């Protein structure tokens, strides 16, 4: 019982490929610090193929061979949910398609054996899906569920209050016509839970942001996820989530999804005081890992309040299909940072910084449009055109606002080789965007 | 037994508040994650009154129905101390007005059912005044008290070698005739105490600070606590201590307390290292939270040895009152930073860091006063005046100084709007704040 | 079971000096937070003394008076290999100086008794050395041993996969005619094991770096640890190594080594990606501690993945010696940093990050050589020598490379105090380093 005793991970370049179609699965962590994938495995992805619950653990830099979890003849599991409880315990479910039931099964020996604890029965909706990461809501474990009946959709939580001896429908996130199907859920903290959702097929661009402060009693609808530069209208699905805090106790949000249009499983962040606030706010997004075709599904662990272990699923051809590990580097997440904002020459900018206290430190940089693929740094500087002239900008913090003064130039000098070597580099108008850390 | 599983907090505008007259108690975190306060409700504050023990759970973002620690009709319980043990089981004290006795009660099962284990007998002194977070020490867990007796006032442990089961006297940390009593005693590691204590009424704008080097054997008194800028001689109550350490490993100490007079519950901060060789070198003051009347009385919880979580209690009239909590968001604490110092032009000034290795950033602020409300951030600019000159200062850094040379000004050159746009904002004289992070 | 407990630590200035000989050893945590030392006891050095294996407990800030672990007349014990398992278990090897076998002993009760539980024959090699901190490796618990057999040298593992109750040699990382020894593992994380050794008697300045990415089936001679400026032909001996991770999740090896020709304990940090890579990487050298004559023998304890605790042993006089305590405060370790390396005027430099997105925080520093003692903030200023001229740089920054763009002096400007005073501070020429943090 040495809480002391570190197990690191390194998933970089990992990956679990055996030619099957192997996909819509969850990564988590043993108690004994063992990373593990429970997912479906097949030999095709149709509706009724071949599907079958598995457990992989990953020994010495490779994955171990499957244990089944539920397998049945004629019966196709689909996606695959679940996680590791509290207790150490190993919660997987999954739909069969053909009957549109949820199956519940729990290990307690890390995955060795499997028992079944329960059946969802459809009763009057379509189906029930299961899909996603479950997580911990005071007493009760969750395992995320969507429906459909008729035109009719549905969100919805399949809970346990006894470490996963009984379940039963719980909570109903959502209930419309707007077809949101793979939701995670995020519990950020004493009764809020954050909540990130597909939108029927996932064309359009956009995720839908909801949340709950009464541990998921009443929901609203925030909006659409927002950042400046969105994704066009691009298909998004499988979206997940991540907690993590600053080195000083800054909350964050992370988001990772996969865009089916630009091929790439991206991941964006917010402060989580914007998140609770409304939809708007996100980062712009990073690129985790390269998801060609009908790739995605990601899942995360997080050491340290800081350290995101992931995984996702890629396909090599319309077929074959295997799990790739990676790691997310966040480096310090600003406690304050603006869009890109236009500014022009010998003006005074003023931000609010929100902050608890004045930003010890704090970024100024320069671009010539509001979604640049390279921008410079501002610092005080000097040209001379005839006049003596200031170049960049001046900064004030407070403990309410940081204040920029712009000089004649906004940037640029031409004194400075390759990149402000000209009188052309020279720009009176441009944006900025200004970053500050506690 | 997944020590993996995270349970996040979210303490943000949240609040227990009853119409009741709840204060002067402390929040702690129970084994499962689930935070907790332990504290005094009554209908009043005067001694004598209907005070009461009692214990609330945070679910689901709401504070629990009280349950009944300790009460007994005719007796007036003040001041609550205790917290959770390294076992899990949770310790409430509290002295009861009429006798001046310590009475101690222990939970083994997170605050459902209490069980009465010790009474202190004041025997000589006038009383025994239980308050504050309780603490380990060794093999030693401790309940702080203060006592008086005529003209004669002491700080004492309330100390048990077995878990809570058995309890008595033991280090006496001061005796003489100096009213000090409200003490936070911090554990800073092997041997090491550091403790702040409230003097007297508290009026005087002074804390005390204490320290031990041998687990409370021996104490010195290091005065009072100082930094740049402190708290006039305003009324000071209520000290709180937490450690926390930097992205690499740098230990501070973060004070929190009540100032009556602004009526703001504010913290600072100080190195360890600092701490250890005196009372000086404690960080500018911000505010955590308004304190109206006789508010105060603060508490914490930290997670990943930098997020803190507290709790303070508010009046909302005279004889109403409440505990609300709060977040501290301390960023990347410098590692070195120098108080506001004059600065003139075209002149050299060499600072030791007094790091293990060179600083990898530094940032130099200027501001006209050393207690200023806004400042700038120095970089080397230039100006003409009809001459040649540079503006801000230049940086030279190496493994045992930060050297700076300032320019004819040492901030400001006229090019730049709203904050330096006019030859008046040219100065040659102000103040630089340096700040080293390793 | 209070795992959110907090027991900090606090060894600046500790040490463990009885006038013996006592060295060799290792530093590790107890399961409730308490740090001890378990290393070889005697009155002399040389081979053939009276040496015995020893157990100390940190109480209140004093190492306890030593438990004998292990003790025989007429056996020698030298150095002595170990630490604490997952499970809380103790273990402690050490190689009878007359025989040349291993013996190890296993604690189960934080070090208050002790049980012999393997001894390992030489057979046919001249002798099995135990030394070095052990560690897990997936179902497996290594003590590290280094062996010799005429003009042939090995190292080896003794494993136990029953959590220390059975024993036997295991993987085999080296068998050549190079006289390693002294080799320090650090696994990394799934599958990857680090390993830094000492060459013969450690003159030469070089450690050698070996990596294995199939939990020690394999190994790869990386060559020997490279930075830009290493150690000369010093003597480096008993090399230890920590894994840590910033703020935001990015990997780090941190090597703690003796030198005996400077007579220092010096630490030098490398990306993990890098060390994966190679040999090459490392960062400058940072003294620990003074390290006098026959010094040395580093161990440590990693806390919250970012606070490293550390030991080595330091002679007073050629017969006696002690246990000196520190802390390492490596501060936010660049996710990417170039060496120095020359730059001239009015010129562009690209340089590839390799981060996962833009680096949001960029240093340049200047220096007049690739080994400097002291260096210069590099800012965008100006000065003018009868023509208008840019000094220091200006920065671009994006997803792939930062470029910096010189001006006519690389920096210098000749208008601030001491270190820019004069036209002769104005250089053409130099070197400047770059630093990224995410």
């Amino acid at each position: 019982m040495n809480t002391y005793f570190d197990i690191p991970h390194r998933l970089v370049g990992k990956a679990l490929y055996e030619s099957y179609y192997d996909h819509f699965g969850q990564m988590d962590i043993l108690s004994d610090g063992s990373l593990y994938l429970i997912y479906r495995r097949a030999t095709e992805h149709v509706g009724g193929s071949d599907g079958r619950v598995v457990f992989s653990k990953l020994e010495g830099g490779i994955w171990s061979a499957p244990t089944i979890v539920a397998q049945a003849g004629g019966q196709d599991f689909r996606d695959v949910a679940g996680g590791t409880m509290p207790s150490g315990r190993i919660v997987a479910a999954s739909t069969v398609y053909e009957t549109g039931e949820v199956k519940v099964y729990v290990s307690d020996d890390s995955g060795v054996t499997w028992v079944h604890k329960f059946t969802l029965a459809r009763g009057g909706a379509d189906y029930n899906f299961a899909h996603g990461k479950s997580f911990q809501v005071g007493a009760r474990y969750v395992i995320p569920l969507y429906a459909a009946t008729g035109v009719n959709y549905e969100l919805k939580w399949l809970e346990s209050s006894d470490g996963g001896e009984t379940w039963g429908e719980g909570s109903t996130i959502y209930s419309g016509n707007t077809p949101y199907n793979e939701t995670s859920y995020l519990p950020v903290g004493d009764g809020v839970i954050l909540a990130v959702a597909r939108v029927g097929s996932g064309a359009g661009g956009a995720l839908r942001q909801f949340i709950s402060l009464d541990d998921g009693g009443t929901w609203t609808d925030q909006g659409n996820v927002t950042a400046q530069n969105g994704d066009s209208t691009d298909i998004l699905v499988a979206p997940s989530l991540s907690y993590i805090y600053s080195e000083g106790g800054t909350p964050h949000v992370v988001l990772l999804y996969t865009n089916r249009t630009t091929h790439f499983c991206y991941y964006r962040t917010i402060l989580l005081a914007r998140a609770v606030a409304g939809s708007s706010g996100w980062t712009e997004r990073v690129p985790a890992y390269s998801a060609p075709a009908a790739s995605g599904y990601t899942s995360q662990v997080v050491l340290g309040g800081r350290r995101i272990l992931g995984n996702l699923f890629r396909e090599t051809s319309s077929t074959t299909s295997g799990a790739y590990q990676f790691e997310v580097y966040l480096g310090g997440v600003p406690d304050f940072e603006s869009d890109w904002f236009s500014v022009s020459s010998n003006s005074l900018y003023t931000l609010s910084h929100g902050l608890q206290r004045s930003p010890r430190r704090v970024v100024v940089e320069f671009a010539r449009s509001s979604s640049p693929s390279t921008w410079n740094i501002v610092m005080p500087s000097y040209f001379n055109d005839g006049g003596h002239k200031g170049s960049g900008a001046q900064v004030e913090v407070g403990s309410l606002n940081i204040r920029l003064g712009t000089g004649a130039a906004v940037w640029g000098t031409g004194y400075f080789g390759g990149i402000d070597n000209s009188a052309t580099t020279r720009l009176a108008t441009g944006y900025y965007r200004v970053r500050a850390w506690i």
